[PDB]
């Protein structure tokens, strides 16, 4: 016996790209409401892969048409991880586009905010009070201590020469996929 | 010409959610083995999207029901990467699932453990041993080393107004999408 | 009314693994054109869910096949984030892949790379300058200053005893799911 067609439906959310070349809001349209019907596999690849779907394989380096037969795709987040974008605006990170701004250069609500880094360098900004192990001779206009080298009355340094530090990784483990959108 | 249904297939399994509001285990069941015949295309749907499916789309904000035609669908870990489930219970992070306690506090080996920071603040314990540049006077009973301003003895600071000191960020370079799971 | 079959499909760029232990490259083979008619809903699976194709359900433990009812599948990335492999070679993380190299030692431009840690301890190289708050008396052969317990003259250490240090995590915000590849 064969596969029914089913009730076709109302598919009311669908979204094109206006843009090929830069990916992402704000070069996205809504499509006016339209009935699927599923004549052939293809309406029901559009079903399962509409315009917009990352699809992931680990070991294909193909455009996945060679090996799907439908759509049109292009690499995506290449070097990224994917966050799941938050529909709670206080997000700082995952919910406004920075990639997406307004006249004023407020980012949209939307999917496609980048940010991140692969690694870190400290500054002395970020490290916390810390004091000698064992008790020095500091200057003091209030002090009681009365005072083969000599010395110099200054500021001690520590790592001078770390100018800059060496860097640290800010990756965490992971694996390489071919990442894929479907454009159209 | 048409699309065979095929031999039906045994699924044995599948689950579903029983409880849509927090999602995930412990409110996850466990569905007796049935029969899926291709009756139609929703039933090509179910096997392609089962519940619990995780699916995402770059672009498209809405809700998935409304481009693709079928399913229950759910914004799914939102501000969160996907880490994969680890079958080793020994992995500290990423077997055990911290919001599926035990009686005893004790998580169960399941997917949906969450955890991870956006940024870290250093503190004093995170802090490898250092030591000044150059030599200095120290304080010391064992010492051979008789002693405008006068001094004090004193353990000398170092970046004593960083209370706290600057945050660092913890996150890698990323793309946000819209990702959804299946919940019926 | 019947899903048509439509015109069959001209799959040019599909894979097989030549390896189920441990999977990825170098152990991929190129499969030679062929055309796929949608004779069955097993073919259409087969378009939906190539060989490599990553699939991930946050609440299902058990194996696809169980389902979905189609394709042989195996747990994927346990413990890892997956990050879009880049076509730009020159990117040091994410672009060559270190489980596949040649004769020399030298990575393919493929995906399966892997890196990345859970922690971070800090080391010395790791730290910019610093200095006193205050000033101290400092050693120094081009000084001019002369100089109950004595003193000694030494580089004074910070942290000794922090050997090693605490770690900082370096996981951002995660949840973890079942992610599984077709492998055949
Ligand atoms: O304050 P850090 O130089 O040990
Ligand atoms: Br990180």
């Amino acid at each position: 016996l064969y596969v029914s067609q089913g009730p076709g439906v109302d598919i009311s959310g669908d979204v094109n790209l206006t843009d090929f070349d830069k990916i992402g809001w704000p070069n996205v349209e809504a499509v006016q409401s339209y009935q699927r019907e599923f004549n052939a596999v293809s309406n029901i690849f559009d079903t399962i892969y509409p315009i917009g779907t990352i699809y992931e394989n680990a070991v294909n380096p193909n455009n996945p048409v060679t090996y799907m037969g439908f759509g049109s795709w292009k690499l995506f987040g290449q070097g990224k991880v994917l966050v799941g974008w938050n529909e709670d605006i206080s997000d700082p990170n995952f919910a406004l586009n920075n990639n997406d701004l307004d006249s004023g250069g407020n980012p949209s609500h939307t999917a496609g905010g980048t940010g991140g880094s692969t690694s870190v360098t400290l500054e002395n900004t970020n490290l916390p009070a810390t004091e000698t192990d064992e008790e020095v001779l500091i200057v003091d206009e209030n002090g009681s201590v009365i005072v083969y080298t000599k010395y110099r009355e200054a500021k001690a340094s520590t790592n001078s020469t770390h100018t800059p530090p060496t860097s640290i990784t800010n990756i965490q483990p992971y694996i390489t996929v071919y990442r894929w959108i479907r454009i159209a």
